[PDB]
């Protein structure tokens, strides 16, 4: 198991000049934010890290039980295509995780440009989306289920390799269900919407970011019409659109031949009955074969 620093909270405030909310790309510290909390840089020893601080839907023992679960699975989980905890702070009434920083930031990010970065280029895509189910895989076969894949917990190192993160709310591998549902809504299984707990439904989520990285576009944009980037694919499977409609105008090398691989790949993992996908191991070879 790898053993984690236990900081004061007070040497965390001070790491991340407390927590100051301005963003990175101004000189502050916030890199970026959900309803989990905030994620800032800071400098601890001359490592950059990044600081998960935690925000309260959820109880207090609730949150407790995210933040504990996080650092088991990280104890347990150590692989190339996953992030790598440091230490954490739990004195006082604050819960916070430190992790090695990740020079290039979500997939998400990167794929809308955030901050001015270039587009990535479909050559790039193509590995990004080897390694993510490389990391899928690792967690798969040691019995996690991570319950919120999406290109936001996709998280990117210095040479763009991918590493899976937040591991909060990972649950160990009859139909389990539950009856509090955790999960983004627009990479959902549907029977993850309904309580399931299954890997299969991992699967669909990356099914859901397969078609983030070949069109560009979130999986939700409340702007947009269709806002779901699911409803874009069934215009595609029922014939009123192609794949190459909503491929990312962004890119100069996407050929069509493996954009349409990829794209046969995230059509079975979005297969709506849970016992059709692929497992990540079919995943993982696909996506292989693409390139
Ligand atoms: C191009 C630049 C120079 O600007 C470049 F980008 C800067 N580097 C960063 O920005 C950045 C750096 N290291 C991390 C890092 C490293 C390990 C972990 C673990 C965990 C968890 N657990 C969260 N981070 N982390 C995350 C980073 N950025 C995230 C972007 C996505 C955010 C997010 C997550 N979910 N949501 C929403 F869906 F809820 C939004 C969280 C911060």
């Amino acid at each position: 198991d790898t053993r984690f620093h236990s900081f004061s909270f007070y040497e965390l405030k001070n790491v991340t000049n407390n927590f100051d909310e301005r963003p990175i790309s101004v000189g502050g510290n916030k890199m970026g934010e959900g309803g989990f909390g905030v994620v800032y840089k800071g400098y601890v020893n001359n490592t950059t890290v990044a600081v998960k601080k935690l925000a309260a839907d959820i109880t207090t023992e609730e949150l407790k039980q995210q933040f504990d679960q996080e650092i088991k699975v990280m104890a347990k989980c150590q692989h190339e295509n996953l992030v790598e905890l440091l230490g954490f702070s739990s004195d006082g009434d604050d819960l916070c995780l430190v992790y090695v920083y990740m020079p290039n930031g979500s997939l998400l990010d990167r794929l809308s440009c955030l901050d001015g970065t270039p587009p990535l280029s479909w050559h790039m895509r193509c590995k990004i989306a080897q390694g993510a189910a490389n990391g899928i895989n690792f967690l798969h076969e040691n019995h996690h289920i991570h319950r919120d894949i999406k290109s936001a917990n996709i998280l990117l190192d210095e040479a763009f390799t991918a590493k899976i993160s937040d591991f909060g709310l990972a649950r160990a591998s009859q139909t389990v269900m539950t009856s509090r549902i955790v999960g983004t809504t627009a990479y959902m299984a549907p029977e993850a919407l309904r309580g399931e707990i299954t890997p299969k439904s991992d699967i669909y989520s990356f099914g859901v970011v397969l078609l983030e990285i070949i069109t560009g576009l979130p999986a939700v944009d409340e702007h947009r019409e269709p806002q779901l980037l699911l409803d874009i694919k069934e215009e595609i499977e029922d014939e009123e659109k192609t794949i190459e409609d909503y491929i990312d105008k962004k890119m100069n090398d996407a050929d069509s031949t493996s954009v349409e691989a990829m794209y046969s790949v995230a059509s079975q993992c979005l297969h709506e009955k849970k016992n059709k996908r692929p497992d990540i191991k079919k995943v993982q070879q696909l996506l292989q074969e693409m390139t």
